[PDB]
Formats: structure tokens, sequence, C-alpha cells
RNA sequence: ACAU
DNA sequence: CGATGT
């Protein structure tokens, strides 16, 4: 219903699905960008998106901040709700970073805690979440 | 049918 | 037009 300002926003950016993934958290007041993962050769989008949201965890966690996390990703939420990254991306040298970091990010998940509050971004109603790349 |  | 997901 109400836009919670006080939030952080994370999305990815792609060229192709699946191709090159990154993916930034910005302040969702201001838009100032807080960070900007490099990119990764091959992944997918929702890899992307999931790893946006655990990145974002960790970064409020090692800040001691209470703020939520918007994620426009229906599947990523549920991903990171979960603790499973349930991507059909084929597992090969091509794709041995990205399932590398995807990993880890579930790892991370199983061994640590938090009550960082994850939203879906309401893009109908909102318009694009304030980390989108602009590409569409 | 909803979300990317 | 194509792909990634629940
Ligand atoms: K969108
Ligand atoms: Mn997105
Ligand atoms: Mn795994
Ligand atoms: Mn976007
Ligand atoms: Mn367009
Ligand atoms: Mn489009």
């Amino acid at each position: 219903e109400e836009i919670i300002w006080e939030s952080l926003s994370v999305d990815v950016g792609s060229q192709g699905n699946p191709g090159i993934v990154e993916y930034k958290g910005v302040d969702t007041k201001t838009g100032e960008v807080l960070f900007e993962r490099e990119p990764i050769p091959i992944g997918t989008n929702n890899m992307g998106e999931f790893l946006a949201i655990v990145h974002g965890l960790r970064y409020l966690k090692e800040r001691n901040s209470r703020k939520p996390i918007y994620s426009d990703s229906q599947t990523a939420i549920k991903w990171v709700k979960d603790k499973k990254a349930k991507s059909t991306l084929v597992r090969n040298e091509e794709t041995a970073l990205i399932w590398k970091l995807v990993d880890e990010a579930e790892e991370w998940l199983n061994t640590h805690t938090y009550e960082t509050p994850i939203l879906k971004w309401q893009t109908d109603k909102w318009g694009e979440i304030k980390a989108d790349y602009g590409r569409k």
C-alpha cells in the first residue's frame, strides 16, 4: 500500500538471459547507489535477483541496519525464504562462477540469522524499482 | 496467470 | 520476439 521509504532496493541487470549478470542496491528514498556487483559472465535474471537480496542482507547486517529490502522478484524472494535457489541453469564451466556465488549465498543463509523484512516492490502500482537498470 |  | 521462475 504505502512505500516504506526507509529501505534498501535491490535489482538485477543483465545482457541476455542467460547472459551477463550484475546487480546493485540503492537507497529507496534518495536513489544513492550503495553497492554494485561486478558483471558475472553468465547467469540468469533470477540468480542475480537472489544474489542481490542476499548481498543486501549481508550489507545491512554488517552495518546494524534494520531497514527492509525491496525486490521485484517473486522468485528470488521465495528462494531466500527457502534458503534454496532452485535455478534451472546448467552447471558447466561457463556457469561455474555464478553457481559458486549462488551456492555460497545459500550457505550464508543456512549459517546466519536476520530479521530483515524482504518486501515485494509493487511495480504495477509504483513503477520500476529504484535499483532498476532502465533497459526494458 | 503471476512475478521478472 | 526470446529466456527465467512459482
Ligand atoms: K520490473
Ligand atoms: Mn528486478
Ligand atoms: Mn546450492
Ligand atoms: Mn529491473
Ligand atoms: Mn520497452
Ligand atoms: Mn520489454
